[PDB]
């Protein structure tokens, strides 16, 4: 039938004054500083020890909440330049029966550089975190859903960056390897036609977030409406006084092009017809690709004013 297209006419239900303040409330900068960032300040490309740890930390801490999360790992093998590969792309997921999902993403690999250690903090730690902070302060809302036909997930990819330079066959293993996957399978199960990518409402992939001043651009016609919906929270709080250290002149969502094309995660999911809002910067951080992209560089405040906007664009999508 035509459920495909319920995303397309799908409606925020919008927060008011007092319920955006108690969201501001219950998200905790030092806790995901402490509990979900710092844990992933490690080298962690594919195979790599701290690959299987940051691997076992995220499912750790998402498995520590009350909502009914289901996780699943999606783990294959790919040549690359280094040889054979094994790769472990991260998937959770609730009400995995609902026909539509909204789905945050990011990368959760490191890119190898030979030695002083790469972390990627903005490149992907700190999505990451982002995430998993958000499930955590959301948790006793994102809990009422186990009971429209639309829930959250959460995709933490594997094998984002390239091994050597940048190469469509050197690049994006976990994410061309699950939106194949996806493209094939059948949603909901028994259904004619229909794939799990048709059950992707929105992908909302998060990627090199950390830095003082970001500004994303309106990368997508076909997410603009959403991407004005990220504006608008982000001036309300800002007037709320909800945000820290922010200016309306110095504001992270501009309602501007963006001149390229930009590899990441999306490209796979976007390219077979699924809706992207890429929260990537433009300019992409000063350290980016550096030793310097760690934890001294990152932004705190910056980081916790997204987190308020991203839980409250969620809260207010899915109708809690």
């Amino acid at each position: 039938s035509a459920w495909p297209e319920e995303k397309n006419y799908h409606q925020p239900a919008i927060l008011n004054s007092s319920a955006l303040r108690q969201i501001a409330e219950g998200t905790s900068i030092s806790e995901m500083w402490q509990n979900d960032l710092q844990p992933l300040l490690i080298e962690r490309y594919p195979g790599s020890p701290g690959s299987y740890a940051a691997r076992q930390h995220i499912m750790q801490r998402i498995q520590r909440l009350q909502a009914d999360w289901v996780l699943e790992i999606d783990t294959f093998l790919s040549q690359t330049p280094e040889g054979e590969r094994s790769f472990s792309n991260i998937i959770s997921t609730l009400n995995p029966t609902a026909k539509r999902h909204l789905v945050l993403a990011c990368h959760y690999d490191s890119k190898y550089f030979s030695h002083r250690v790469f972390v990627g903090a903005t490149d992907s730690a700190v999505p990451c975190a982002m995430m998993l902070e958000l499930a955590r302060a959301l948790d006793k809302k994102l809990l009422s859903l186990k009971t429209p036909d639309l829930s959250l997930q959460l995709i933490f990819f594997d094998g984002e960056e390239a091994f050597l330079h940048w190469s469509p066959q050197d690049s994006l293993y976990g994410s061309r390897h699950l939106a194949a996957k996806m493209a094939s399978t059948p949603h909901p199960p028994g259904a004619r036609g229909t794939s799990q990518l048709h059950g992707m409402d929105l992908l909302v992939l998060l990627d090199l977030i950390g830095a003082p001043n970001p500004t994303f651009p309106n990368f997508f016609p076909n997410s603009a409406r959403w991407f004005e919906r990220l504006q608008a929270i982000e001036h309300e709080l800002h007037e709320l006084g909800l945000l820290k250290d922010h200016s309306l002149e110095g504001r992270y969502f501009q309602n501007y092009s963006y001149g390229g094309v930009i590899q990441d995660d999306h490209i796979p999911f976007l390219r077979r017809g699924v809706p992207v809002l890429h929260l990537i910067p433009s300019p992409f951080p000063e350290v980016w690709h550096t030793m310097d992209d760690n934890e001294e560089n990152l932004d705190e405040s910056t980081i916790d004013n997204l987190n308020k906007i991203l839980q409250v664009f969620v809260l207010e999508y899915l109708h809690l």
